């Protein structure tokens, strides 16, 4: 198992979600960014690993899910089976990065993918060591009722050219949006 890293999009006022839904609207090269990062791993015979928390695997859209690619797997304490096509359940962070390590996902996964919503990205950033994060910074304001936590720059770095991701500021629909990789070593 490889690299953990989370992927999130992020309004200027820190927003994630508002009932069940995207704060923003269809932001389409920001969700074919999302694709392809989390969907590419150069480990021929593996695919990366998508984590989610229950209420953000209901809410993407269904008919993508599960995640063409990659080994979707679910968090929650409620659930008792992977729900809808899910391939795996865990309670936790701590027990889905343990499954990593049993026989049936073993010699399948590459990276490591957290992919929403707020309490999960929380328990990766409380997760000890290393930790990349990629950080799309919607550049305005968007009403929203679940938000990503406050990234610490005491913790994280920026890496201001990263292989495979735009440096300059985009726009789509009118508002503008830069794509964005942070570091934590500890
Ligand atoms: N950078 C980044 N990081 C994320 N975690 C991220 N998540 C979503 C969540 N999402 C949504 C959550 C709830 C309602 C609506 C959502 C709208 C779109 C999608 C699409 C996803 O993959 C399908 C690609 C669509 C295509 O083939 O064109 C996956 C998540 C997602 C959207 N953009 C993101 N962008």
């Amino acid at each position: 198992v490889g690299s953990l890293n989370c992927i999130v999009a992020v309004s200027q006022n820190m927003g994630i979600g508002k009932n069940g839904d995207l704060p923003w609207p269809p932001l389409r090269n920001e969700f074919r960014y999302f694709q392809r990062m989390t969907t590419t791993s150069s480990v021929e015979g593996k695919q990366n690993l998508v984590i989610m928390g229950k209420k953000t695997w209901f809410s993407i859209p269904e008919k993508n899910r599960p995640l063409k690619g990659r080994i979707n797997l679910v968090l929650s304490r409620e659930l008792k089976e992977p729900p809808q096509g899910a391939h795996f359940l865990s309670r936790s962070l701590d027990d889905a990065l343990k499954l990593t390590e049993q026989p049936e996902l073993a010699n399948k996964v590459d990276m490591v993918w957290i992919v929403g919503g707020s309490s999960v990205y929380k328990e990766a950033m409380n997760h000890p060591g290393h930790l990349k994060l990629f950080v799309t910074r919607i550049m305005q304001d968007f009403e929203s009722d679940t938000f990503f936590p406050e990234i610490d720059l005491e913790k994280y770095k920026l890496l201001p050219e990263y292989p495979g991701v735009l440096s300059d500021v985009q726009e789509e629909k009118g508002i503008k949006y830069k794509f964005e990789v942070y570091e934590k070593n500890d």
